[PDB]
């Protein structure tokens, strides 16, 4: 499918992205998405 | 924009709660994180 | 509710994946997730 090699894409661009991240603001970026999943999962455990 | 400023002071709450929970809290949640953007990713393939 | 409950149980089915995996299976793993997410996040920041 079309949308999922771009899917693919764009989780490749942001692995490069963050190859160039240093130790510490690899640490920081994996809080913000832990952080950010944990919002998600909230609002959607009141709506589903 | 409003709408990402309160998803700042929402993310800053989540890692303020984070901030309290024991190590092995921590690892219990980093797990479910995984565990559930797998789920959505799954679902997501099916449907993109 | 309904809903909530299987949510549990698909989380809990992908732990169980997720416990199979070699430690290296497990890093690649996680290092999609965390792409995904900021991705998820950015397409996010644009419409919100
Ligand atoms: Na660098
Ligand atoms: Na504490
Ligand atoms: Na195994």
């Amino acid at each position: 499918d079309e949308q999922r090699r771009e899917l693919e894409e764009k989780i490749k661009w942001k692995l490069a992205e963050l190859a160039s991240k240093s130790e510490e603001e690899r640490k920081e970026i994996k809080l913000r998405v832990i952080a950010y999943v944990l919002v998600q999962l909230e609002d959607l455990q009141k709506n589903l």
